[PDB]
């Protein structure tokens, strides 16, 4: 039975929340539509995403039916389909955010009782309402495929023919294939597919491209561990040798580059992992490195070709007295030009080719040159630029870290040593590759120390963002909650955080039941383990609304405390669903292992530094000391004391509870100041609206931040004008008096007018873009405003590399799947410091990570 | 059906008068050796090497065998399996060996044909089956004919040795029930088909779609087969999807299957994947298809130049820091190192991206004073050529007669969309023709296939138009069908100065039966191919060594007589083969798809027939009239009579019972089976040199005269006293006796002994070199008349001094004489001199269309970087 904490039955889901109307549009130097209706306090980057990312533009009719069901209530009856109107208006597109809200949360609760997740009809609406309130309050949101593909058959009756998509009955447990692609929604965007050492059969190499391409066609991402593939030189039973791992990786990389995510600008999300003991590991590590060099040589050689080949055209037309010019015997400078196209390594074929054109009386040569733009032809020529490539490393390899031991790259066919190598020498290649370009790293022993069901195999791979780590051929449904939107007044709504987690743990399962999967194996494996992926975001957005730095043990404490609460309330919620409907079919097989993941969790939640069973690196305990504790750190010990006790009685409905996803698109309709576990990137940003947009404003985070500290209202406006500027040169900048000030704060003049970069005008008319060296503010209270990058042109302080990592390790001891992250390092970063970030990550109990040095790639 | 004997007697068997002897085959680097090779005495060392290293079953052949008695099966046709009881009397190493004699190959080849043909009811009596068994093996031993390599690899392994294995994804149709089945075994049903034409639909991930095609293609590449597909059904780039968004275009998905083909070795060997990609001239992306390989060759060259420049210019940066005095960061800055500022200057003058100059600077700061920047070259197998795309495909363009008309009329050309059929973009037809000319002139691609000439001879239009071909463009039929090939060595039918037409008709009939039995015995790599191959049963009988036959008859390749002979021999082959098909349809019925295409095929047969009677008119529904059989110029008037009689009988029997097979003849390249047959020339090709290298058993070669040169000059009438002087002019006297430029001396009398005997190697280290090692040509030779000189023209000039060769026109007109009597097409790639222009390449494509040719391809010498 579910409660009611944010709504009343009399007011419904929208009592206390207003409503407005805005207009979304595009145009180049013509997609439009204006009726789009959006709730209160909603931004337009929120409103505009929903208008063409999540709205349906056609296919719903004007007014349509209910259907008689008898199981459960009237308000959750499906809708199904024109002589009222002409050919038009039988053809309408969505227009209000409540239309999608009611079809998302309605289809949630509709299927929800079909499975019997409710006790009474009173719970159905008390859940149908309570969840729409969090959608309108931007409190939480599921993954984007749910924002559109859920509830079109429930609320509108949209349907069509289908194939390839297979599901299972929620009541019988039988494998079925779909006759419709809409009546069974598709809530999953992550997939961890498998691949075998085989070409043409199912589950093989060429089959995987067929499996990935139907994923890419729908918009989902996929990740695969390819180390099952035998290396280059491994023999064939009745033939010769294999081409190698990289040769087949380039087939899939080329296929990902040609298949768009549903046809739009979005690239294909694809992850390519390889074990450290693979014979072709050095080719895998240096894949992006040498392909990046091919891009560099393509632009250098093409320009050198275009120049020299025209200088050879020079000597034949500089000749006046004939065309004896083709001969490299008697011409003004053709003997100089042929040795000028040599000299620069131009192949002899294209030099004779150019004078072969001249003998036909030809004017030109069409030799295109290439650049370093990322959508160029050069990058499309090379491989790798469509895959995220990580490396699976065992703790044994990083125990040859210290002993300077020898590493065995073992063959796949006959499990025999193919080549020996110093481990640090191989570790040296990993540091250089990521320093210049990739690969990411995933610690195989750390991720499997928290694997809930190892009897069904080891954790071998991840999704394109390394956030979801379960068995192969498993999907996952996602949802993240905007953290700061429970924060009104000075306390934080723990009353609502656990109600949000408990309620959102349930809706995620209901689409493990509601779903229709792109393959039959993934369909059953999903039903068998009912994996979940609940996360949070915007924690960096509140951590200074809090009033305390991102790089602060007082902040990692709060992070690990609410990360413990969410995952604890989620596991305890899943144990409550296992007593009413039964644990997931794969639990009893692994009841001994899954329960050990949970006791290791709350041992890390009780702050204990010891007592861990089966972990390779003991997780970072939760800081009992430095947490602000608005009745919180004890609440984290409360849920896992209850999740362990409840799970011991009924098991668990889900094998995994939580993740941390890069809530990029989904964090925009939520008005999340920061995304995922990240901090904010600036104290100054912009924002669009109807007619024209991107009038610059001040990050509303630090007005409320300094309000938390001892400060008067006019006594922080203080610094906003110091940071956003005055929008005029009207009174005492260095470019006032004399040489029309309706630039209206764009923050350029269309100088050569003698101005020794005295752009304190920019510091004046447009603000310092930073609070470093600001009026009034106490020195000890500015580290609480450090961002991801140095704020502004003259800002110099930022959150260091360990600030990002230590924040991660504090949360990962209380999350099922890894935290997705790529930390920017300064251009100064050396190869030693790059491995230092990886080596620090494993010692801190992190499962996966990714680096990027500033200015390292030609894609700048 | 009755099978007669012409080459054997029942008492003599298959090898009566055929002597067998044993040789040695060996391979190594500056590895594998077979000390056991038994071959017919006439076989060369090269043919033995091909047999031993490619066709012999190298392992798994049991040393003791035992027959499996079957009911109704003659005893000599019984299967055999390992004799497990008698194998245990041997050391474990001797129980399963490899094949050792050509007889084993011959026996298991014809044994399986006779065995399966018997169960299929193809033989009237046991005597006919034994005659077939005997005549088949005799021809194989006598190098008169050969099936395509997959038959040499695979046919008879299960029938002769019981060799078996598991099988997935392969299918066949039961000859008795007609129901589709799945193979339990990988060897019981042989896989004799080498070429496949495959369809693809405008779909990404459904069966028959794009990604599924790569799976199908990969399945063929693993076994060693080649693929051909017309991709014109794929959406143009920018065509909207009804689910929202555009398609990324045809070239993007072509890049996928091209990258897959480069990563899959055909047959697992060092061989490359045989892949044919075809686009229609009205496709919206036709411009990117035409200039595809043109741009990729530039990308290769840019990689060669850009990498070496990146190497050279970035090493100098290190040398500027290493020879700096010793502050090593007042060394990394160019403000304190004058030589370093010169290096960065020379690096940016080379257009090297500065994002890469900051890296090597930051790299030197940490202590490393070295870097590996790999540099690429123009070799075909190196990393540069596999980085780019297209290299794993033969790109052909499919041209309509209306387009060629629009080029003549300077009309404009619409590029039709695939979804709605509306005009994507209008282009001038002539400038589109100029790109095809410029592309093929620069990087050999694209080739061309004439859609209307191909479908003018399509015998089964009710089941669709011929849309594509096989990798070498000889097989042309419906999509999702295969074809088994076999070629006859024409020269073997020439002895005592006359062409044994009676035996040629005999070999055609028996090999037509053989190829049809191969359809019945086969298993196929997909259900649709298995069903369609069962329903139409296309055969690919062909020939080789017509150029070697022409030279042996004293006829030039570029002559009316040589073209009239090939047309007659091609008319007899296809005529007898079609008449044999019609007779087989008399006893067992026409193929399932014939009844609805009868009026269509019989029309094709009539045009073949009227082409045989010499009529320059009398063709039904044909866009470009074929080259009718030259009646007055053929050197043997009896062959012109036999051609007319064969097509009269082929149509008469077709009118009665139809035909067992929808296609029947083809001209394959015969590259490997030509070596095993010891054909002087392959397919329709002429010869290439007047002196050749003979391979010795242990290793090394030594040059000899083209064996057809003495036979030619005899036919023309040159006396034996003149023959030896003409040959020694070409091959040389081997060793410095008779020279008039530098010979005997004034010196060594001791080291002279075998200074001189060491002069046959023919490296020679003025015109004294031409004396001992020969001119290697016949122009300017003693005794030889000037009107007989063209008889020795070859595709390439011979020797360093030789200057005449066969014209491009000679090649094309020889094709046109044969194409009129070929079911499919003729695999040909014409090599043109480096001096050729873009207009001359288009003229070659234009001349081929006007002469009834179905497809062609050109390679200008020196055009590709791949050519050393
Ligand atoms: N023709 C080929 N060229 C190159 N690599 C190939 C080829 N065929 C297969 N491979 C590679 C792909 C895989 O890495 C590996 C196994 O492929 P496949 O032969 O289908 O497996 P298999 O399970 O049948 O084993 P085996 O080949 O030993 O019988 O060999
Ligand atoms: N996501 C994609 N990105 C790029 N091209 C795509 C994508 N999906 C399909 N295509 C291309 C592949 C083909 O060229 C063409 C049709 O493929 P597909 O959409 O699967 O066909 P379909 O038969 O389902 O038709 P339709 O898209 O009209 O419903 O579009
Ligand atoms: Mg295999
Ligand atoms: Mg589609």
């Amino acid at each position: 039975k579910i409660e009611r904490k944010f709504t009343t039955a009399e007011g419904g889901a929208y009592g206390g929340v207003g409503f407005t109307t805005t207009v979304s549009e595009i145009r180049n130097p013509v997609f439009r539509n204006e009726s789009v209706e959006v709730p209160e306090g909603w931004s337009q980057v929120a409103s505009d995403v929903l208008a063409q990312k999540y709205f349906r533009k056609a296919g719903v009719p004007a007014r349509l039916k209910r259907v008689k069901e008898k199981g459960v209530p009237d308000f959750l009856w499906r809708s199904v389909p024109l002589a009222k109107l002409p050919a038009a208006a039988r053809f309408v597109g969505e227009t209000s955010a409540r239309q999608v809200f009611d079809r998302l949360a309605g289809a949630w609760a509709y299927w929800g009782w079909k499975g019997g997740y409710f006790s009474t009809e009173a719970d159905a609406r008390a859940y149908y309402d309570e969840m729409r309130h969090m959608l309108a309050r931007q409190m939480a949101a599921p993954n984007s495929p749910q924002w559109f593909n859920t509830g079109l058959h429930w609320a509108y009756g949209i349907d069509g023919p289908s194939q390839g998509h297979f599901y299972v009955d929620h009541a019988t447990g039988k494998l079925q294939k779909s006759d419709s692609a809409y009546e069974h929604p598709q809530p999953h965007a992550c997939f961890i597919q498998s691949v075998q050492d085989d070409l043409v059969n199912e589950g093989g190499i060429m089959d995987l491209w067929v499996r990935e391409a139907r994923l890419f066609k729908y918009g989902s991402g996929t990740g695969t561990n390819f180390s099952s593939l035998r290396g280059e030189g491994e023999k064939l039973s009745g033939g010769g040798k294999s081409s190698g791992l990289m040769g087949f990786l380039k087939i899939g990389d080329r296929a990902a580059g040609a298949i768009k995510s549903g046809g739009t600008t979005r690239r294909a999300a694809k992850m390519v992992i390889c074990d450290m003991d693979h014979p072709d590991i050095e080719q895998f590590i240096n894949w992006k490195v040498i392909e990046e060099q091919k891009v560099a040589s393509l632009v250098a050689g093409s320009k050198q070709h275009e120049a020299k080949l025209n200088d050879i055209f020079a000597a034949i037309r500089s000749f006046d007295g004939i065309e004896g010019a083709t001969d490299p015997a008697g011409n003004a400078g053709l003997k100089t030009a042929i040795r000028a196209a040599k000299k620069a390594m131009i192949p002899e074929t294209y030099i004779n080719r150019v004078l072969q054109y001249a003998r036909q009386g030809f004017s030109s040569i069409e030799f295109p040159t290439y650049d370093t733009d990322w959508d160029s032809e050069a990058y499309t020529t090379v491989s790798g630029q469509n895959s995220n490539n990580s490396v699976r490393v065992t703790d044994a390899f990083l125990q040859a870290v210290k002993d300077d031991a020898d590493w065995a790259l073992v063959r796949r066919t006959d499990g025999k040593v193919a080549k020996t190598i110093k481990a640090r020498e191989l570790w040296d290649q990993v540091g250089h590759a990521a320093w210049a370009c990739d690969p990411g790293i995933q610690f195989h022993d750390t991720v499997n120390a928290w694997h809930t069901c190892p009897e069904d195999g080891q954790i071998r791979g991840s999704n394109p963002c390394s956030e979801y780590m379960f068995l192969d051929d498993t999907a996952c449904n996602l949802a993240s909650m905007n953290l700061l939107t429970f924060f009104e007044a000075g306390r934080f709504d723990a009353e609502g955080y656990v109600h949000a987690t408990r309620l959102w743990t349930v809706t995620l399962e209901i689409s493990v039941m509601m779903a229709q999967f792109p393959s039959k194996e993934i369909a059953q494996l999903s039903y068998d383990f009912r994996t979940l992926g609940l996360g949070y975001a915007n924690i960096g957005g509140l951590l200074m609304n809090m009033g305390l730095g991102y790089d602060s043990s007082e902040g990692r404490a709060l992070c690990g405390a609410l990360s413990a609460i969410m995952t604890g309330v989620a596991y305890a919620t899943s144990a409550e669903m296992a007593g009413e409907l039964g644990a997931f079919s794969g639990y009893e097989r692994n009841a001994g292992h899954m329960l050990r993941v949970i006791r290791n969790h709350r041992t890390a939640a009780h702050g204990h530094t010891t007592g861990y069973e089966g972990v390779n690196v003991s997780p970072v305990a939760l800081d009992q000391v430095n947490c602000p504790d608005p009745r919180l750190v004890a609440l984290a010990k409360s849920s896992w004391d209850e999740a362990l006790r409840l799970g011991e009685a009924h098991g668990y409905r889900n094998a995994q509870v939580t993740v941390i996803a890069p809530t990029g698109t989904i964090g925009l309709v939520m008005d999340c100041d920061t995304t995922g576990i990240e901090p904010d990137f600036a104290l100054v940003k912009f924002k669009k609206l109807a007619g024209g947009g991107y009038f610059k404003i001040i990050n509303r985070s630090v007005p409320a931040a300094l309000e938390t500290l001892g400060y008067a209202s006019a006594q922080i406006s203080q610094i906003v004008a110091y940071a956003v500027g005055h929008g005029t040169l009207a009174n005492c900048p260095t470019i006032s008096h004399s040489a029309k000030i309706e630039a209206a704060l764009p923050s350029d003049i269309r100088l050569g007018f003698t101005r020794a970069q005295i752009e304190a005008a920019n510091d004046h008319v447009c603000g310092t873009m930073t609070l470093e060296g600001a009026p009034h503010l106490k020195a000890e209270h500015l580290p609480v405003f450090d961002c991801a990058n140095p704020c502004g042109k003259k800002g110099k302080r930022y959150l260091s590399v360990e600030s990002h990592i230590h924040m991660m390790a504090a949360a990962q001891s209380f999350i099922s799947g890894a935290i997705s992250k790529t930390i920017n390092m300064p251009n100064s970063a050396t190869i030693a410091e790059t491995l230092a970030a990886y080596e620090l990550s494993h010692s801190l109990g992190i499962k996966a990570n990714a680096l990027y040095r500033d200015g390292s790639k030609l894609s700048q």
